[PDB]
């Protein structure tokens, strides 16, 4: 069911990213980390992100909005002995990753100062994680699901006024959290550029029920109808010449784009950490 795929592949690397490895590579579109190692000193400059943009690839800039990473800019020493209220538990798969009172007008500013830089650094698309933070939320019952979902709609509302008062053009990609939809008025759905998801048809190495997949793609579908493209990137690749591996590989692709989903098929390992060239098939 896959017709609007603007882009011919694209590349998601949150470590090591090299502006001019990624410039010459062929990938029409790259999601990258703002910084070379996450922390203010790494930020890149201007003139490396223009690198890429010179060479005609979209550069977009991750941005956690659902959790708080204790390397960032904005980290306090301070939150450790006077914790903010809207700071809550290290996420026992992420160390070093808290959620957040992501409704909270502190957690807003951050986020937004964020923006800031990413902005004047030149990154033509931001991608947004943690949007799947309202389940978290509603989980743990601090607040209710619907409160979760609309506050988490809200926000990212505020993002997109945000970025596009600055850059009218600016691509908006949530990372999953899809079915969030469920409780949209259609402002979400029409304000975004796209979205990207994780996990779609396998989940690392091993395939997932067909039931699940396609509750997903309902999602995924209708924004793909709407004209946003949708970014796929399955952790499928397990680093061997195996036949195993290069099969699944081709698996993954055709399941993606027989379905609008622009692949990326990325190490099992989950580092995020090379540009994962596999050669005749990615980029293709």
């Amino acid at each position: 069911e896959g017709w609007f795929m603007p882009f011919d592949n694209w590349l998601y690397q949150l470590q090591n990213a090299d502006p001019v490895e990624i410039s010459s590579s062929g990938f029409e579109i790259a999601v990258i980390d703002y910084s070379k190692d996450g922390s203010e000193s790494g930020e890149y400059s201007p003139e490396e992100i223009k690198i890429m943009v010179d060479a005609g690839v979209v550069p977009v800039a991750y941005v956690n909005i659902g959790q708080a990473e204790d390397y960032r800019f904005y980290w306090k020493e301070s939150w450790y002995t006077n914790t903010p209220e809207w700071l809550g538990e290290e996420d026992p798969a992420w160390p070093g990753n808290y959620f957040v009172k992501y409704w909270y007008n502190e957690w807003k500013e951050i986020v937004f100062s964020y923006l800031d830089r990413v902005i004047d650094q030149g990154f033509k698309g931001i991608y947004l994680d943690r949007i799947d933070s309202f389940e978290y939320w509603a989980q743990e019952g601090v607040i209710s699901r619907r409160s979760a979902a609309r506050k988490m709609i809200n926000f990212v509302l505020e993002i997109a006024e945000y970025v596009r008062e600055r850059k009218p053009d600016m691509l908006i990609i949530p990372q999953n959290g899809e079915n969030i939809l469920d409780f949209d008025d259609g402002q979400l759905a029409s304000t975004v550029s796209g979205w990207a998801v994780e996990n779609l048809f396998y989940l690392k190495t091993i395939p997932l029920e067909e039931n699940e997949t396609k509750s997903r793609l309902e999602y995924l579908i209708r924004l793909n109808r709407k004209g946003k493209f949708i970014l796929s990137v399955d952790y499928v690749d397990d680093g061997s010449d195996s036949f195993e591996n290069i099969s699944r590989i081709l698996d993954y692709y055709e399941k993606a784009k027989r379905n609008g989903c622009i692949p990326y098929a990325a190490r099992s390992d989950l580092e995020l950490d090379e540009m994962n060239v596999i050669e005749g098939i990615q980029p293709p």
